[PDB]
């Protein structure tokens, strides 16, 4: 009947689309600089907190894992229980979600042009440069490729 | 191994996520207006002109139709050959990418501040209002419910 269930405040605006956990627990990122783990029946399993707004969507590994990008330029790797997993520092601020390739590498795009490819115990694999900041989530082919958009007004295909 | 593929040149900022078809096809919105369709090898398949600055991703519905948001303000409805089959339009430009539920509903935020449910034939199914304008994709749970959040501070949950 498209009625409201509930409702979760935050601090600032939810620029993030949200992400939905197995155990069916809501995750989304805030204008506040927090990322909301949200219970199914509208309370708050816990928060953590960042440097900046967080604007990119987090999505989470095959292990339960949340990754989420910062305006601080990090990527933040958060355990289930809303412990901090590691973080990897990037140029700018990371605008865009990151993606999962099926061998774990956890690809992110940040405002400083680069494509990042990160091993999931949070080492650098590569990175690619990019004309000018990345604002779009990379997406995975079938055969591995990456393509990530970037401000230059490019679509790039990236070999994994 | 972080090196080139190929480069598709739009004519302005891409700052969307693409999306691939069940055929391999890439589909990505640019700044300068333009739904395109690209070939795995980097050639343009077609291109689809909207009104305005694409900056939201585009969904693939079962029948293989394209969902594009514009910034002037419609939800469009491409067909895979590139012909538009419809499009919807809401009260304020369309920054957010839209979700397709199970039973083939559409739902897609706009700025003017409301998530709507769009029948798969174009014709409204309902409109939830917010405080301020939807940047952020709506997530659906397993069970229906329709997560999103807006420039409000508020993530709602929506009975569908």
């Amino acid at each position: 009947d498209g009625t409201e269930k509930w409702r979760f405040k935050t601090g600032k605006a939810i620029e993030a689309s949200p992400v939905i956990g197995e155990d069916g627990t809501i995750y989304v990122g805030s204008n506040d600089g927090h990322l909301y783990a949200i219970n199914p029946d509208g309370t708050e399993k816990w928060r953590f907190k960042t440097g900046k707004a967080i604007e990119a969507s987090p999505v989470i590994g095959e292990d339960g894992t949340i990754y989420v990008g910062s305006n601080d330029g990090h990527l933040y790797a958060i355990n289930p229980d809303g412990t901090e997993k590691w973080r990897f520092k990037t140029g700018k601020a990371i605008e865009a979600s990151p993606v999962i390739g099926e061998d774990g590498t956890i690809y992110v795009g940040s405002n400083d042009g680069h494509l990042y490819a990160i091993n999931p115990d949070g080492t650098e694999k590569w990175r690619f440069k990019t004309g000018k900041a990345i604002e779009a989530s990379p997406v995975i082919g079938e055969d591995g490729t990456i393509y990530v958009g970037s401000n230059d007004g490019h679509l790039y295909a990236i070999n994994p």
